[PDB]
């Protein structure tokens, strides 16, 4: 239909240009995508009621960040277990159930060179409550991701380390220290202050491209909608760093203060949503995947080869979704780095695999709960059915839609192999 | 993994440039092509290269097509050369790897207002004695295609008719005249004669690039190696007009007088043979395969959606090949339109549409003969099976390479949906 | 590398590490974000013309002094504040303390005056009000200015209409401030000389949400039409209390640049804000680092694919001058104006090299700051009896001032854009000139 | 009517592939043709009468092939040569310069062999303008023909023709210390194998057009035309396919120098050239050209590329330049542009080697220096639009690029100015 073509930025997508595209971008068109962009939400006082956490995840909440440079153990283990509780109550419904991931922000060492005490009792603290994610303060080489990966012991190898970058020397060993992380996060708070501030944009513009060059998540954090901690309405600024954030390529948006303390917290993940919807949409796709493509080296995993095929298809024909059956999280990492338009709805049994996706742009987790059918193919049409019921129920399919639905050859992580167009029924 | 040997051959320094200008500079001379020969040859077969043991000696240096000139002899001459290539090409369907099946190509003598009493005798003959494609002379519009698609009886329509366009209401009317054939042929002996002899090339150029737009099989035809109907080696002008008639986009090459009436019809196969062979490796596949993508529309047609991304997939890890399962041929026909460097090995049950599918550039046609497994899942594993070992046997495939599958989700013609990423064991 | 390699033999290693050189020649978009280097610092003039909103916080000569050393370059008077007396005093003593820089004409910097109007109302037909206003400000003879809440090309024409006959050469920066105006955008840019991007009731008008659409939509039209784009309100707003702007304060002022506006500004900021110079000095900041950032490879070729064949000799010789002037590295652009139209033609392919407008015309050194990228001269000698010596008096007063500037240093080479005969609308000469 | 003719609708496409699915056979050619004709003189093509003809025919360049011959011969054939040329100098806005090339006979089974240092004095002699160097196969080679010229032969242009293995694979070496190439086919075809010849030819032909060198396609374009008045379907592509590749020259051998229609082989060559540089995708290639150029901070390359832009903005019929040694013209040349460069000088022997150089249009300024420098670059100036205006090239309404200099003699361009005709 003509409505479709004139909704979700598509007549700008179409452009032959970039300036084209600019000029074509229409206030009236509408999104219609979900929200590809995760908000990562900064737990504490205004934000701990499990009724308030509750209205936070229907708001858009996609991972909790407990702060340890504030509150004891005690503290944040009660934090973990109202966001837990808050999480549990939509259980009762799987096809409409949200996962959260539970992120510990380390506090970080201080006028010491590796990591602190503290830190290490903190880490421990992660691994003993189950933390999805750990935000490592102060990251300035290689060598302090090690000691944090060792920190976490042997059963806290499944934890994810998102390396925040606060300094010049992190900056400039960026490379190095991206590497041997999972992600990056852009911690523009100290950042501001280690560097001059009108210098910021560049190291977060280029931590950005690096990071989807790499295929790694980004998150950008600090001071996006820091007005909404007292005022009701964000300022001019505020809605166009956020939106910007998005258009530069951020796996995730953050919220501080705007959360932890404020009188708006509900109200600042609503406008983060908003603005991240608007944002998505206004991507010139055209120049992204194609630069995407370009830049990313030949690979010999099928996984990666499958997802590239997938991408690209998706693509031809206005697929509505992509369903990839993951165990890890890392096939649908592989179709989130070639930035589709289309949804990665990933259906897993894996619960931190499901919390953990959100670190990925666009990746929809779905939790599957039912016991392995005796036939293995039978199984995994099981789940193939679990997401599109999933995805009619939340909006993001229709009878008629195409879908790409990724799966592997075998049972067991690291076997995805198969592409297959399918028609919604 | 595949050494710095590889990536020197098959012209890959030249095929990684930025830019086109850069890609000719890097064209090398030493640069060996690997890849199996993807345009195929088309031969006119005459009392130069009538006889059974010349026939085999022309199927071995290339030979894809054999044409019959019903301008010359008669239906008594031309089914005694029918019979001949057919009793040559059966000389092999006992060893795998000399056996290819060649298709029969049925050049009319042409129109006077419409279809002539002639052509109507001689199409008649052409569907009794199994004929699979016509060249249709002089069409100059599309009802010329009906009248044409009319006289092929009521057995005949399976038979492919590529259009010759030989003058100037042809190439005024191509639009028209490609939507309604199956393919076209640049037919410049009378092109030459009909417009400015120095405006062919416009003319070649143009309708190369529109049917390699649409998808549809185009052939360059007549005087390409002309020098060689009295002489043993070619001119440089010949050679050149080879090469480009390749690097235009020409999914076949044809020989008129040089294989049906002059005194080296081999050697002219040979000839263009070698030539072909070098002006692949030279393609730009990289501004190709960008191009044809963005110039090709949107499409809700599982095997053309499949198409895209098997050919993207492909691309990525420098697969071997893409295997697909066809009945029809248009599943390899949609992966041809987007110009793999991948070979695209056909596996069928059709000796018809095995011998058709000559015309699609890189199109290795495989006639599978095994009778159907009770099991249809089985049934598809034997054919994919059968496509790898011939590979293996024919020095496409060796252990540890990477294929592309392409099948369907059900039997039946239509149903291409399946992209899978395999490695060779 | 080869298409440096000599250039980078003859200027050297550490020239091609400055700003941000390594980023404008990657060959994709995505390479060029990911060799953004904060190492690499700006070497070039600030082009993005900073307008600063004249209120009790910034009106003594004194502090306008700071505030025109500190960057300001446009001064603007809001009309919806204060009174006819009040904006009178305003102007007095930003023209006392321009003034004050006059006694050397080879460092003295012209500051245009923008009188804000206070706008229509539940009524549509231009007020009663904006009509004594627009009189007091051609009376004034202020430079430009910001007509709010415009709708539609009729609006503009009023303004224009009650400028009358005498403020004929006044600019008309065409306020988008509702949804209405961000569709009728086109018509209403046609009839205008500009546009400001008004975040402030746009962001009441239509979703918050939406605002950055409208901004991104609005300066890209505007760049590919050649007209001068603002961007307005709450850029740096937290610096009316506090020294120091917030994260997402800085990168919008960056995404302003980034985006293409040729002037950014301060409201509250400068008119009622306890740092107004701080202010002005942190857009100059940013706005410099910004400016290097841009992507001029993809930026230079999207305006020549975009911009249709021209038959205007100003236009044609424009660019080819900006084309010359990135071959070499050119330090400036040296361009002879009467109205400023030819050095606007140079500025709407946004070249790296500063545009260095000579004109003896005071308003249309003032107006210029609306183009980004051009450094206006104000000649004062009196013309010279052979017309070519005239040409060759103001050419070299621009390799003087440019020298005296920084803009210039021997060895550099600079493209002069100069006409066949006196009088505007005749530029059609491009030179290429060593510095010695 | 204007955006249909010389494939405008097919040079405004935004993809190569676009561009080919736009050509039109309806689309006529209306700018000169840019391609020089290289013609090889021998019996067929001696008489002075038979030259008259191939110069009206489009003959820009007279070989004379010093394999075959002897001096007296040829010292016959470039009198000749002279002799047709100056018949038209009586006309001199329509008056069209003729470069004489001599081609060596090589090395074989040799350093520069002794008849080669007697026919390279013979041409200094002579005068010649240009020299095909034979087999050359490394940089050495250049220097030693550079050197048998001697100190009256600085100013001859050496192509060196590639005709072997050595040569492709040291032709990096080869090209910076030549003025231009030659793709020798002939011998090309017969020291490496047939199905490579393509690409050598298109690599040579990319890599001089990035040099901004002049390149010439030489060998067996027109074969048949020896003996037949058409040539093959193979022939007209081929020289269609050259240009198309970027050659700066096309050459005709034997069907000049021995064959029966050799004057009709030089008409079918021009044809040719005129449909393919219409059919050039102008968009793509000088993007291409103009981002593969290195900075420069010469202000004659820097003009160059500033008139080529004003010159595509406008749709300029020509840039007129100024030029002293043909420099100028080569360097605005080197950016392909669409208008032709129309190169006005005092200079015959540059008049003349200019012709090596794709789109520059040689006319020969024949008056003697006006006593202000400003007023003698304006009557040169008027020259090349009044010469322009009598060979069909403008119009009045036309723009044109006017490249000139700010003081006398040779490297001082810097000057770019648009100019409404009359
Ligand atoms: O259109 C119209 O008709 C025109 C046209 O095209 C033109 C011409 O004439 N030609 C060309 C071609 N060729 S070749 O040599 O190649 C050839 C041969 C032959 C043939 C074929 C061919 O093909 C056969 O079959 C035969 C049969 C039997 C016997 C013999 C024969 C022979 O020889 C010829 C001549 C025609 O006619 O067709
Ligand atoms: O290089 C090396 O050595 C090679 C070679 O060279 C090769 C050959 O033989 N050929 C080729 C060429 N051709 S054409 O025709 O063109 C020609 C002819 C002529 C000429 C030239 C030319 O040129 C002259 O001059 C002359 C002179 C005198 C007399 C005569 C003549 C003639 O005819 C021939 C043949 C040898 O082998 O030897
Ligand atoms: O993204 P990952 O972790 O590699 O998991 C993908 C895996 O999931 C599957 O689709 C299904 O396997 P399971 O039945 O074990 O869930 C496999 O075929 C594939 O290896
Ligand atoms: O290219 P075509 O003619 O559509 O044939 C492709 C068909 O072949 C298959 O892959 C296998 O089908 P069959 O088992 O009938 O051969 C189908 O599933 C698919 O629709
Ligand atoms: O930019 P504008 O307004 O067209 O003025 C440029 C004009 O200035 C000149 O360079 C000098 O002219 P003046 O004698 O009027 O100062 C003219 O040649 C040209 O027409
Ligand atoms: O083309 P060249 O050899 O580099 O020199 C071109 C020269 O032509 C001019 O425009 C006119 O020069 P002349 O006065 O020597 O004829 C010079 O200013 C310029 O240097
Ligand atoms: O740690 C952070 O979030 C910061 O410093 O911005
Ligand atoms: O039939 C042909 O091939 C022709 O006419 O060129
Ligand atoms: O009018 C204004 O300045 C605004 O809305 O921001
Ligand atoms: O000398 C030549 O021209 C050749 O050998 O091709
Ligand atoms: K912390
Ligand atoms: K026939
Ligand atoms: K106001
Ligand atoms: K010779
Ligand atoms: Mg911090
Ligand atoms: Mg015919
Ligand atoms: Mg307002
Ligand atoms: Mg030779």
């Amino acid at each position: 239909g003509t409505a479709f073509f004139q909704q979700q930025q598509l007549p700008a997508a179409m452009a032959d240009t970039f300036l084209e595209h600019l000029c074509l971008l229409d206030i009236d068109s509408e999104p219609v995508a979900a929200r590809s962009t995760s908000i990562i939400a900064t737990i504490g006082p205004a934000s701990r009621s499990v009724e308030r956490l509750k209205e936070m995840i229907k708001a858009g909440m996609n991972i909790a960040r407990l702060n340890f440079s504030h509150g004891s153990h005690e503290y944040h283990a009660e934090s973990i277990a109202n966001v837990r509780e808050a999480v549990e109550s939509f259980a009762g419904s799987p096809l409409s159930y949200r996962p959260v991931a539970i992120a510990l922000d380390t506090k970080g060492p201080g006028s010491g060179p590796g990591l602190s005490e503290q830190d290490v009792r903190d880490l421990r603290f992660g691994v003993e409550h189950g933390v999805d994610i750990v935000f490592a303060s102060f990251v300035r080489k290689a060598s302090d991701v090690a000691a944090v990966r060792a920190a976490l012991g042997p059963e806290g190898h499944g934890i994810k380390i998102i390396s925040k970058i606060e300094n010049h020397e992190g900056v400039k060993r960026f490379d190095e220290i991206l590497e041997v992380s999972d992600g990056i996060m852009v911690a523009r708070g100290d950042l501001g202050i280690e560097i001059p501030a009108e210098k910021v944009f560049l190291a977060q513009k280029m931590m950005i491209g690096r990071c989807n060059l790499a295929g790694k998540p980004v998150v950008c954090a600090t001071q996006m909608l820091e007005s909404m901690i007292t005022k009701p309405r964000p300022t001019r600024a505020e809605t166009s760093d956020v939106a910007n954030a998005v258009l530069d390529g951020a796996d995730c948006i953050m919220l501080s203060g705007e959360t932890a303390k404020g009188n708006f917290p509900v109200e600042a993940v609503k406008m983060q949503h908003a603005i991240a919807r608007e944002a998505e949409a206004a991507v010139y796709h055209r120049q992204l995947f194609e630069e995407l493509r370009r830049a990313a080296p030949l690979s010999r995993d099928p996984t990666e080869v499958t997802a590239i095929g997938a991408v690209e298809a998706a693509f031809k024909c206005c697929a509505a979704a992509i369903i990839v059956l993951t165990t890890t999280g890392r096939s649908a990492q592989l179709l989130s780095r070639y930035r589709p338009r289309a949804a990665v709805i990933a259906v897993t049994r894996s619960a931190q695999a499901a919390r953990q996706v959100h670190l990925c742009r666009g990746v929809f987790p779905l939790l599957y709960r039912e016991p392995p059918e005796a036939i293995w193919a039978d199984d995994v049409d099981r789940r193939v059915q679990f997401g599109i019921e999933s995805g009619k129920l939340r909006g993001f399919l229709r009878v008629g839609d195409l879908v790409i639905v990724v799966t592997g050859w075998r049972p067991g992580s690291g076997y995805t192999n198969i592409m297959r167009v399918l028609s919604i029924s």
